[PDB]
């Protein structure tokens, strides 16, 4: 029945080999949405290996966009895929880190609470990071003991930075016993065209890698291009000591949203319960059929050009693609995004070779970044042109600086971005970093209050400079309004032009990307990707 | 002739395999005292793997006794040796440690100095201690270089702890290439009594972890017991590709003085100088011959209690044992050291069976120490037997709280020992901890002075309770005198009885043996052993 | 009761670390003893990661003297411990090499039974070697079922030698399960003199080797010449993951005998019996305890010589010792073997200043050997000086050559000593080794035949050499009787004085310390001491 009796928290750690950016943080994420459909409350955490306390002081070409918790912890991107599959909000604690773990164990030194030892590697460290670990399985505030604890460690087996992480889990493994920890292993099968096979070799010496420091895989995903042969899982299955059972041929899916399907298809979580000996109930996929469906089956089709610096085949920009994806599928349209780099966009000629084929423009938001002289170039061309913009963040910028430089102040720039200019229409309010969740106000029947059907939302915020209070009249008469605001009207949060000057052309300094999910679209991408299908069926 | 051309600072690395306390230490120092000798300017450095960002907080059952500097940091044993075999005053920066070196990183990583980039073990945990290592070869604040820098990494090859440390080393030796830095690795010969054999399959695993990593020994340094046969050095020599000039057999010799004699027989600063290519002359032996015939053809012998807790069979008392014999040495007296525990002495007659044989008794001090009504019991046996006492730093504590329970303060203690006490004697004046040398001033013809020749002195101090000032005038009555106190004269340094209340009774709040040196033993020791000769020959 | 279920074969392997010569080899017959005492049938194997096919190529230097099966194979000297201890004849297949598993897949190879598969050290090498240690496993030819095979895994952790046969036994416990499997790991904690402390850190780094090749220890055998202290074993339970039950403190025992009092002491075999969950019953003590009396409260003392050439402080002559000692408890005295060099025996001053103190002689035999000159002359000065001589194979034959050189026969010789020699009395019959049990026929009221009380007897053989039959009638003018014979008369099997020549002077060509054990002593060292202590009575 629907009520089981208790029984301890399975831990299920999923590693990588070979190399990072396999799917592990999303193959984590599907497993745990397979459970949690199955019935069980999934809790999940991610382990870094990095020394930075936050990924915060990162450049995006490392590992992609920073992610931010409600309790405004600053945390890597893999949280964001635990939350747009699990469909939950997870605390800071999700996110150990390096840094973290040695800063702490310093500061504990320093204060003795050592009793005079000597502090080490081994016990202190590894002791900190599995009390941060076992730290999960304890009851939330409301009592609800979660089941099953999906601990997902970074980096690649045989990382120097690894062996704490590696070795805190084998410890578990020690205390807990086998009965109750599971090692997912993620590992490449790479395809060499010229002599035309798949290679196992790579998956073997990972294998040993892992053996050598006393884990034992109990489940191999083979990440390839192609399906592995059955003769190649049995190869592997053979030589790796791991059941025939637990060989799972994962090949690189359309889309996201078809990995658990894939793994269901195998039986992954099928191993996993008999495996931990859980209580389960059979996947009811109804909801996720419906996504796939609004995946698979689009009834139309639009394009939308994302603008940025990091565009040059990277994924810095995840999140904004899936919440346009998400947008698309509320209204079952496919969203296509063409890479637009922001620097062609300079020269109005460039921007229009760029952008002249799509039918709607995306500006995201960045730190470190330059030549935003492109993207508000990208701005004016697109309003000339008719064209759909949602600016994020420094999108937003860079509308109210195209609208700077529409009504007098040709000069007018961000502090950041020219600290000598004449007219800081951008400046600080280097002043308070707005972190985390904030409540604004919003203008009645604003463009953005008939998207979010309500007078009242909550944002996730980062950014530290801010429209400057005293261009607002000025700026004014280029027709933008300040639609919505801070409760206090002191912070400008969300712009927009009147439909009748452009039909949608709206900024917000928040992240919304960061609370949509696939199953819950966010109101603007909604609306966003609802005119670009006007636009497309108008033009 | 003296003056040579420039060549570029020479490295060279100690490292330890098999175990610790293999005197990896002691043959360091020794090597840096031939090279001195042979007229090269040797400097030296010690690496700690511990996370401990100084050893103060450690208990000195840990890795013996603490040890401090003149610019006033606090550091490993070993500092030590290198002190008393160069005879020289060395910088903080001589004792680098994991705990200072992540923490530099993670404070520069937080700061935004690495500008984006992910902070990792290598590089930049291994260019901060590689900036270490390169920063002993700067020219000294007079424009003095060094020719020789002696690293000597701590622990063991293959802790966890120490890899950060051997890949900074390797990655010196490819900076700088073969013809800069060289290899010394020491090693334990075990001797199995049952089959009566030496093995060399330790040394064999130590030089392979060794290779592992990337280090080729130049040099090996078999410690022993006994002298390695010649069959057993070519054996190692072959399976290890070392030189067999440089397999170098160490066998425990009877005193530490011995040392640079058995590495000079064996000609290990001749393998070191003819490998790094170094200008060089022959040692002129006149004062180490010197400093051995006071060790080993003494005129006389004394015994001396020491008496503590960690006397459990412990080296946590070296410096002071070391000053002592320095002291004998003095007077080419054989000082013989009598290990007392102190819970033997809290009853009169466990004192008068511990030390009736004894002709003097040192209570040094110490940290988390407990028990001293011990302590000041042997004080009361020896001041009532006659005996010779020299106390330091808890030494002088207890003379005092024996003085004060001398004159009616029978409940008298120290606020460390009894919180509760009527009559803190002792007590904070946690109070400012002194550390490091401070200047201090002595009363005319007192013992101090008369030992000292002086009326002002400085000495390294270590602690932060101090003699209660509103006890002065109680105190004096007991006999005691304030011999020496600060230039104001608000904190007591010195006390001491008359020598017609007792021949040699004195305690300094100082630690004397972290000035000492085998040749230019410390006035205080002089005077306490010859008075323990005196007490002798009276007898 | 003495009726039990059946239950599977459980395996128990011992490995060692550190260093070789730890009593790894004594530390399994021992708890093979203590199995066998309560109740079990214990069978044991070794395996030798050496090339050699069998250690008849070998030096006596390398690993002690060799060994020969009734079967007649030639193996390790530790199968003769597991003789010694259990009182059983072990297969030839107890004793596998690396050179055999080599040697018989590439046999295999060569005739294609592997189909056409590249043969790899994985799977074939480590298949064939857990097949051989399977097979121990299988019903004996009289159905009788070992319920534990211990199986001795030689060399060190840690060796390139050792790899295969440490993964068949990781492949061994993943087939059969750790319910069945049990890891037993002797390490070596060694004292350092100078700073008076023992320490634990081979042992971690033994057990850090070994788990990173997949094993995980059950229990540690601690070797050291002190009795632990207890918070060192709590220190390595704590470091090496292993139950504190399971660190057994094994000092080094003044005689081998002692160790199953050692291990019972300390609840080795009680835990390894609750680990395998195997039925038992409480060890009878009466035998062993009536050996440990002979051993410890003998009532009189004898001095025997032994000379030879691995006298050098080596183990080479055991089985011989061992025998000795046995003779010894027959008799219920103490023998004290003086360890005699061959070569000082060569002049008769030498010889007279080497032995003249000891109340009897021993002539082992040998191969690759030198010198016999001073074992002649040995033979020469005892016959005059009266002392008792044993002379094994070597031993006859020098014995015979004594003989010749009494006789008319001064430049005779073995033609394997001067084969230029004018009177080869000792020649080959290379000619048959004989080796393995032969039948012998006994001259009856012989000395032998008297040791013996039989006509007939069996002794293991190892030797090519025979006495040449062409000089029976010349050295029989000697007094010497052909006293034993092969069946046919051929072959000169043993060789004796008359008592009234000598009290006893015998020569065997057999090696009967080879059917010798402690608790069933041999007749010829029975005969061989009681003739020394009648020696020592009249002397
Ligand atoms: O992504 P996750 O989920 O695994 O999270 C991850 C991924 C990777 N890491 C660590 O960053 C460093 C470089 O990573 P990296 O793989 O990129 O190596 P590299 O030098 O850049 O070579 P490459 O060209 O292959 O990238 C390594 O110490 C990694 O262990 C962390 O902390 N979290
Ligand atoms: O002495 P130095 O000059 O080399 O300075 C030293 C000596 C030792 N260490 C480190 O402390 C830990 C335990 O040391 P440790 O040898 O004592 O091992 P253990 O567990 O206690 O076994 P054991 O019984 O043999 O003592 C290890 O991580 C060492 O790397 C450091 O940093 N500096
Ligand atoms: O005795 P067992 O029962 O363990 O049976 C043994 C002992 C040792 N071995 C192997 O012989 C080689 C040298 O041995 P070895 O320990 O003596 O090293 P080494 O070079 O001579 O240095 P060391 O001075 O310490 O002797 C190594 O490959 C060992 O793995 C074998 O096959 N059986
Ligand atoms: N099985 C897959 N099929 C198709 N695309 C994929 C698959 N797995 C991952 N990806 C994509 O590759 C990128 C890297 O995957 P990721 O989850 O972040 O691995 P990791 O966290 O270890 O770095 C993600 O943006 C993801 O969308
Ligand atoms: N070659 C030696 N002969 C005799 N005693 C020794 C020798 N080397 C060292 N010692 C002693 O053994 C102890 C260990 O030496 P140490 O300097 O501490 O080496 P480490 O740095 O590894 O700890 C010291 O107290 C020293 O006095
Ligand atoms: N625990 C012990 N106490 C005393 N003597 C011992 C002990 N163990 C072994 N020995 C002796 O040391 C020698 C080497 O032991 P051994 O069994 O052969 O170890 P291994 O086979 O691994 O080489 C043996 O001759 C044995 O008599
Ligand atoms: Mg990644
Ligand atoms: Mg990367
Ligand atoms: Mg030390
Ligand atoms: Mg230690
Ligand atoms: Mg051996
Ligand atoms: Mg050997």
């Amino acid at each position: 029945m629907r009520k089981h009796p208790q029984t301890a928290t399975k831990h299920l750690f999923v590693s990588g080999g070979v190399a990072s950016s396999l799917g592990k943080g999303l193959t984590a994420s599907s497993l745990g949405q397979l459970l949690t459909a199955r019935g069980l409350h999934v809790t999940m955490q991610k382990l870094d290996p990095y020394l930075n306390v936050d990924p915060g002081t990162m450049n995006p070409f490392q590992h992609g966009e920073v992610f931010v918790t409600e309790d405004g912890a600053e945390t890597d991107l893999d949280v964001g895929h635990y939350e747009r599959f699990l469909d939950r909000n997870l605390p800071g604690s999700a996110n150990v880190t390096t840094g973290q773990v040695y800063s702490t164990v310093i500061a504990k030194e320093r204060r003795g609470e050592y009793l005079g030892d000597t502090v080490q590697v081994i016990p202190h460290i590894t002791d900190e990071i599995k009390r941060r670990i076992l730290a999960m399985a304890q009851p939330d505030a409301d009592g609800n003991r979660p089941d099953v604890v999906i601990t997902e460690i970074g980096g690649t087996v045989g990382d120097i930075e690894s062996q704490p992480f590696l070795e805190a889990a084998r410890q578990v493994r020690h205390y807990l016993g086998r009965e109750d920890v599971f090692f997912l292993h993620v590992s490449l099968v790479p395809y060499l065209a010229p002599s035309g096979e798949l290679k196992t070799k790579p998956t073997q010496h990972s294998v040993a890698a892992l053996r050598s420091i006393g884990i034992t895989p109990d489940a191999l995903i083979l990440r390839c291009d192609r399906d592995v042969p059955e003769a190649l899982k049995n190869k592997i299955a053979l030589m790796c000591d791991v059941d025939i059972d637990g060989v799972i041929s994962t090949p690189d899916a359309p889309s996201i949203y078809d990995i658990p399907k894939v793994l269901h298809r195998e039986e992954l979580d099928a191993f996993v319960v008999r495996r931990l000996n859980l209580p389960f109930r059979d996947v009811d996929w109804t909801e996720w059929d419906d996504l796939l469906r609004r995946v698979h089956e689009p009834h139309e089709t639009v394009r939308i050009a994302l603008v940025g610096k990091y565009v040059e085949l990277s994924d810095a920009y995840l999140s904004v693609a899936e919440a346009l994806r998400a947008g698309g599928f509320k209204h079952r349209a496919k969203v296509e995004i063409c890479w637009v780099a922001s620097d062609g966009c300079e020269t109005t000629s460039g921007a229009a070779a760029a952008l002249g084929d799509v039918h709607g423009v995306l500006i995201p938001g960045g730190f470190g970044i330059r030549g935003i002289e492109g993207k508000i170039g990208a701005i004016a061309y697109a309003r000339a042109r008719g064209l759909p913009v949602l600016g994020l963040c420094l999108g937003l910028q860079c509308i109210v600086i195209e609208a700077a430089r529409s009504v007098g102040l040709t000069n007018a720039n961000s502090a950041e971005f020219d600290p000598d200019t004449p007219d800081p229409v951008i400046a600080t309010m280097g002043g308070t970093m707005r972190l985390g969740s904030y409540p604004a106000v919003l203008e009645p029947d604003s463009v953005v209050a008939q998207a979010y059907q309500t007078t009242q939302v909550s944002e996730r915020h980062r950014h530290r400079y801010e429209v400057n209070n005293a261009y607002r009249d000025k700026i004014a008469e280029s027709g933008l309004r300040f639609s919505g605001t801070s409760p206090d009207g002191h912070l400008v949060e969300f712009v927009e032009y009147p439909p009748d000057r452009h039909p949608f052309v709206v900024g917000t300094q928040a992240h919304p990307e960061l609370k949509s999910r696939p199953t819950r679209p966010h109101p603007l991408f909604v609306a966003f990707v609802g005119a670009a299908i006007d636009y497309k069926a108008g033009e």
